[PDB]
């Protein structure tokens, strides 16, 4: 009845079958004896996991309300549990994925507004490059800077200066949290939180950071009801708030409190954390293959000139950086092992039956690395969005952001930061550093439920 896979021991669950390397190094092992749809248990729990753009389709694609509930993070779920639009199931998911859509486009996603922050935000970010002055440095707070402005200029109001020094503990916070909740100790946390949880270790600093973050949060929430004028909202907040006060009635209404602080936990999150991620990732590989760079601000200087804003208009006509934008996806591979599903119902899947509430990991990474899709998949080349002519190739393999009913909220808004944020700052300078390309290292600092690069050092030099 469950997927075929490798026979538990009471207590250990499948832990002979893991690997040091990580949850998909172990993953990986595990499909090459029993396919591509196969059961691992972490501890005693049975997860079905799926490998391959073929697999992950049928079930995301082709049953993708059975295929839409959301399972867990151990990690995470002492703080967040299953609050907000992010890690929620049922009713309170469906409510607060379209509360959160409506009212994100409301506040500009999708449209010239947020378009034009993302520019203002750009050119914030290249004067203070240029105050550099070739001088090497690490850019893992200012991407952090950049693309949390934009999400913050949504859901709280307002963005914030470079230098303020509560915008600092937050994103040291967020880049901390992420790396270790993709650490070694997070998997072996999934495995055995029931005994873990007792002693020190990653998962009680990840509890401890979420819960300063969300101090913060509960903070901006209170000084939001204060200045709340109830006809013109600023904000996601307000937004919330007043649908709040208007809901009070129902007694079974989502939104109460706890699932606003989430809410907005979970945005603030993740808009900190990803597309600055992928664009440091995507630094690094400009460092190790410069002809690409070259290629790009070649295409720049073509298309846009050296002087006016990049505009969203111009990706249409610029296929290659877009491939590049692609393929700088498709690498950095930033939610490898997916993120957790389960099954909404009891499902009949390539003759198994998954009983409610089964977890199911949709090995996205197989689908980004799927050699049926991409002819060299552990190697960074353009070409894999590239058709003969030059133009962009798309992919049915390409799902950096999932596919299906749980597909990334923020898709669109990533997009359009990663083509802004990167086609700017190739505009205006070009990239080196000390370290040769050749000795340029690619490999994860952290691979767990996310992907995170080595750390770097990197100057950004003015191209007369
Ligand atoms: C490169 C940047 C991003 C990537 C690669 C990314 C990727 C993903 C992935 C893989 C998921 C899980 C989908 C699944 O469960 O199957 C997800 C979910 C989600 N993301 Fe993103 N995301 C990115 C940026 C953002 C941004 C900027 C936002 C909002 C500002 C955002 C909001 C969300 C939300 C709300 C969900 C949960 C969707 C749901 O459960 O309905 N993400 N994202
Ligand atoms: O990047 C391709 C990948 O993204 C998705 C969902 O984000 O694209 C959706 O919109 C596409 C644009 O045409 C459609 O092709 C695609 O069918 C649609 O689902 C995935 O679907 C697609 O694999
Ligand atoms: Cl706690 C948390 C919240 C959101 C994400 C996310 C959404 N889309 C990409 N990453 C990750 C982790
Ligand atoms: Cl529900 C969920 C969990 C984790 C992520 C993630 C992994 N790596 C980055 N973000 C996204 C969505």
């Amino acid at each position: 009845h469950l997927p075929p896979g490798p026979r538990p021991l009471p207590l250990l669950g499948n832990l002979l079958q893991m690997d040091r390397g990580g949850f998909l190094n172990s993953f990986m092992r595990i499909r090459e004896k029993y396919g591509d749809v196969f059961t691992v248990h972490l501890g005693p729990r049975p997860v079905v996991m799926l490998y391959g753009t073929e697999a992950i389709r049928e079930a995301l694609v082709d049953q993708a309300e059975a295929f839409s509930g959301r399972g867990t993070i151990a990690v995470i779920k002492p703080v967040i549990g299953d609050y907000g639009m992010i890690f929620s199931n049922g009713e309170r998911w469906k409510v607060l994925r379209r509360f959160s859509l409506a009212t994100m486009r409301d506040f500009g996603m999708g449209k010239r507004s947020v378009e034009d922050r993302i520019q203002e935000e750009a050119q914030c970010l290249v004067e203070e490059l240029q105050k550099s002055q070739g001088a090497p440095l690490d850019p893992t707070f200012l991407f952090q800077c950049i693309t949390a402005n934009i999400i913050c200029s949504i859901v709280f109001g307002e963005r914030y200066d470079y230098k303020d020094r509560q915008f600092l503990r937050l994103l040291d916070l967020f880049y901390r949290t992420f790396s270790l909740m993709s650490s070694f100790s997070s998997q072996v946390f999934e495995l055995f939180s029931g005994f873990m949880k007792y002693f020190p270790g990653a998962h009680r600093q990840i509890t401890r950071n979420l819960q300063e973050i969300l101090d913060y949060v509960g903070q901006s929430v209170e000084k939001h009801r204060a200045t709340l004028d109830p006809s013109n909202p600023r904000d996601f907040i307000d937004t919330y708030l007043l649908r709040m006060e208007k809901e009070k009635s129902n007694q079974h209404t989502e939104f109460h409190h706890q699932n606003l602080l989430i809410s907005v936990l979970s945005l603030f999150f993740a808009g900190t954390e990803t597309t600055s991620t992928t664009l440091r990732y995507g630094f690094l590989l400009m460092l190790k293959y410069p002809h690409v760079a070259e290629k790009v601000q070649k295409e720049i200087d073509q298309v846009i000139g050296s002087h006016r804003l990049p505009t969203l208009e111009d990706r249409t006509k610029m296929p290659y950086t877009d491939a590049v934008i692609h393929e700088i996806q498709r690498f950095s591979d930033l939610a490898p092992i997916g993120a957790p599903h389960k099954v909404t119902k009891d499902t009949l899947f390539r003759g198994y039956l998954l009983p409610k509430n089964t977890e199911v990991y949709p090995i996205l990474s197989s689908a980004l690395h799927d050699p049926q899709y991409f002819e060299q998949p552990g190697t960074f080349n353009p070409d894999h969005f590239l058709d003969a002519n030059g133009a962009l190739k798309k992919s049915e393999a390409f799902m950096p952001f999932s596919i299906g009913k749980r597909i990334c909220l923020g898709e669109g808004i990533a997009r359009n930061e990663l083509f802004l944020f990167f086609t700017t700052i190739l505009q205006n300078f070009s990239v080196s550093s000390s370290v040769a390309p050749k000795d340029i290292d690619l490999s994860p600092k952290e691979s767990g439920i996310g992907k995170v690069p080595q750390t770097y050092q990197i100057s950004f030099l003015a191209r007369h």
